[PDB]
């Protein structure tokens, strides 16, 4: 049996009615829990989800060099392969294996319907409207790492607001859009922005064109053997038409709006 | 040094006016072009410009088992690299090592401007408006491999219709399109799409979305100590807006529409 780690977040993983009723793999229902179901058939091997104790993605600490989250679960043994909503990094891909996208997706802007804004050139020449990200991801490291004037300008003004525009989840940030009254924007990958906005009740939006450009990857430790087993099989999904199914099914079929 | 190994294709690989006073890599100019510099600095390699003898992209033959093009150069080591347009496919993936993708697509529907098609649904259920592909390459092999029933009927008219529906080139294809008084409908990828839109006379428009999605990958052959220094380059570049900046200079600011 393979030892799969993966994250709680919406719509990827989720909890089924009264999980409790079921038992393992049978407890969670989404996305990633449909891709592992797939990538497991055409590899052929057992598997059993285990949730990351810690609630993370993957960040290597500046002082104590310990990988956490997901990518940490890889690189110290504990799981043989993520899958989640993981966004293909230069820092990650130099310490574990990530297959070839099975999702594309940019960087984007949630607003609550009526918002006077339409682009991240409209947040950066303002102050009114306050915007940030989820905290300590690869979104926020893209604007901590940008040398683009617009970007940095979002940047300076993130990193100094009080109180603070970081939030700990995709959902809290949505939260916080929600019940702000026009007065936060919230800067999330498109995926979970295109999720929400066809959840209820319905008073989110997408907002211009993608800020960046980049997908989500299968990962797996370095020297596995099922490196190249899980990547030729997420093409093969992708060329069968069984991503988008899966986007499709998720996102849309299941949508609400 | 390093051979580099690509095809022309606009705007990714051209001739520069009068190529002959150049010299060596000096002779070609493109995005392509830029992309190979950029990688080469990143990895620290002196390189060479080799445009595939054959003009191919990369497929196996069925009776003789050779690979040609851009992906047989480098599994008969003729060539370390491959940059072009060279759309990440499972099979190339089984003998040649992409990197992640330095380029998102997908396949995509060029019309002459008035013709009365928004869709993939629009061109299956009619025959008066005439559709096809660039002959023997990963749009082809799309519709040829598809269980979907939309693309599924497109494949079968395309592969029954009288005159030939596939052309050799993107360029043919283009001159079709133009020159068909809206009779010719072609399927191409959305990067040559967007590219072609922004081309004088202006007669030419992407219509709906894309049927897929998928990348372009820098190829090195299986083996090659070249794989993880050019794969972290493109990761690199990618986030150092390096890519967004290369399509926005060589679609759009050299655009004329
Ligand atoms: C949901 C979170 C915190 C994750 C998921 N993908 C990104 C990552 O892998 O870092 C993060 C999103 C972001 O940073 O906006
Ligand atoms: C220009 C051509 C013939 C190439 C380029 N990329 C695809 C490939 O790598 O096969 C082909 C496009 C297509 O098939 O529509």
């Amino acid at each position: 049996t393979v030892v799969v780690t993966t994250i709680m977040e919406s719509p990827y993983v989720m909890y089924k009615k009264n999980h409790e009723m079921f038992e393992g793999n049978d407890k969670y229902e989404g996305y990633c829990v449909d891709l592992a179901s797939e990538i497991a058939k055409h590899i052929g091997i057992k598997y059993k989800i285990a949730i990351v104790p810690d609630g993370k993605y993957g960040a290597r600490d500046a002082d104590t060099k310990i990988w956490n989250g997901m990518v940490g679960e890889l690189v110290y043994g504990k799981a043989e392969i993520a899958i989640a909503p993981l966004t293909i990094t230069l820092v990650r891909e130099e310490v574990i294996d990530f297959s070839k996208p099975f999702m594309s997706l940019g960087i984007s802007i949630m607003i609550k319907k009526g918002t006077p804004i339409e682009s991240a050139e409209d947040l950066a020449k303002q102050t009114e409207i306050a915007y940030g990200t989820v905290d300590s991801g690869s979104t926020k490291e893209f604007f901590r790492r940008s040398k683009i004037a617009v970007y940095e300008k979002m940047w300076t003004y993130m990193r100094s607001a009080e109180p603070s525009v970081f939030t700990r989840t995709t959902a809290e940030g949505v939260a916080r859009v929600r019940k702000s009254k026009g007065k936060f924007a919230f800067l999330l990958e498109s995926t979970m922005n295109e999720y929400t906005e066809q959840r209820k009740p319905c008073d989110t939006m997408k907002v211009g064109g993608n800020l960046d450009s980049k997908g989500y990857g299968v990962a797996t430790p370095k020297g596995s053997s099922l490196r190249t087993p899980v990547n030729l099989a997420v093409l093969k999904l992708s060329e069968a038409g069984v991503l988008d199914k899966l986007k499709n099914k998720w996102w849309y079929d299941k949508g609400e709006c």
